[PDB]
C-alpha cells in the first residue's frame, strides 16, 4: 500500500535517496506482533491507534497511561495509522517514568524484566530513554534480548560517544542515532562505535497526550529509535520464527549506505531502509 503524502521520517526510509518523494511504501504492517513501548506511558484511546494500544505495567503505581507526551509521540511513530511505520503492530504501554518523563533506574528495571517475562512473541521493545553508565540496566535489557525480544534503543542527545550511556552501550540492542532531512547527524546525536544505525530524528510529528486527537513535532534520538522498531515489526510480520540477532541482521544488513554526512569517529554510515 502506497501512503502520500507522508510523514518526512516515513517518507525517508522507503527510498535510498533524496529527494524525497512525499510517498511511504509498505507491504507489511507488523500485523500480529507485539511492541512494548518503555516509557512514560501511552494515551491508549488515541485515535491513531484505532483500539490497538493497551497497558501491559505501570512501575510507579499508576494506570498505565501518559502524561508527558513523549510515549504517545514515540508509540505513534511506531504504530499509529498516520505517523507509523508498522500501521497494525498491537501496542503495550510499560509505563516507567512519571509525567515530567523522570523515573529511578530501578522503576526502568522493573519495566524491562516485566517485558522479559510477560512478552508474546513475535515481540519488540522500544527504549527511547538513556542515562549514565548502569551494569544492572544493561544486564536486563541483554537478559530480555535473550529472551528472545528484539530492543532498539535509543543512542541518546549527548552530541558525545554513545559507549558512555546505558542502554546505548548494549551490543545486542538495536542502538539508533538520529539524523535531518538533510542526511545529516542531528547536532545532538550521539555517535560512534556503540551506534548500529541511524533513522530520522528531527521535527518528526507524531501523536501527543493531551486529547485524542493532538499532535507534536519533536525532536530527538527518542524520535529516531521508534522507526527502528517499528521496521523490526514489519520484518517479524513476514518472519515470526527471527531470533534477535537475526532481526537485528536483516535491518543492518538492508541499511542504505554512504548516504550521510557528519556521522562522527567510528559510526557506521548507515541509514534504515524498511522494505526488507
Ligand atoms: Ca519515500
Ligand atoms: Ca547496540
Amino acid at each position: 500500500a502506497t501512503q502520500s503524502p507522508a510523514p518526512w521520517g516515513l517518507d525517508r526510509i522507503d527510498q535510498r535517496d533524496l529527494p524525497l518523494s512525499n510517498s511511504y511504501t509498505y507491504t507489511a504492517t507488523g500485523r500480529g506482533v507485539n511492541v512494548y513501548v518503555i516509557d512514560t506511558g501511552i494515551r491508549t484511546t488515541h485515535r491513531e491507534f484505532g483500539g490497538r494500544a493497551r497497558v501491559g505495567y505501570d512501575a510507579l503505581g499508576g494506570n498505565g497511561q501518559d502524561c508527558n507526551g513523549h510515549g504517545t509521540h514515540v508509540a505513534g511513530t511506531i504504530g499509529g495509522v498516520t505517523y507509523g511505520v508498522a500501521k497494525a503492530v498491537n501496542l503495550y504501554a510499560v509505563r516507567v517514568l512519571d509525567c515530567n518523563g523522570s523515573g529511578s533506574t530501578s522503576g526502568v528495571i522493573a519495566g524491562v524484566d516485566w517485558v522479559t517475562r510477560n512478552h508474546r512473541r513475535p515481540a519488540v521493545a522500544n527504549m527511547s530513554l538513556g542515562g549514565g553508565v548502569s551494569t544492572a540496566l544493561d544486564n536486563a535489557v541483554k537478559n530480555s534480548i535473550a529472551a528472545g525480544v528484539v530492543y532498539a534503543v535509543a543512542a541518546g542527545n549527548d552530541n558525545a560517544n554513545a559507549c558512555n550511556y546505558s542502554p546505548a552501550r548494549v551490543a545486542e540492542a538495536l542502538t539508533v542515532g538520529a539524523t535531518t532531512s538533510s542526511d545529516a547527524r542531528a547536532s545532538f546525536s550521539n555517535y560512534g562505535s556503540c551506534v548500529d544505525l541511524f533513522a530520522p530524528g528531527a521535527s518528526i510529528p507524531s501523536a501527543w497526550y493531551t486529547s485524542d486527537t493532538a499532535t507534536q513535532t519533536l525532536n530527538g534520538t527518542s524520535m529516531a529509535t521508534p522507526h527502528v522498531a517499528g521496521v523490526a515489526a514489519l520484518y517479524l510480520e513476514q518472519n515470526p520464527s527471527a531470533t534477535p540477532a537475526s532481526v537485528a541482521s536483516a535491518i543492518l544488513n538492508g541499511a542504505t549506505t554512504g548516504r550521510l554526512s557528519g556521522i562522527g569517529s567510528g559510526s557506521p554510515n548507515r541509514l534504515l531502509y524498511s522494505l526488507l
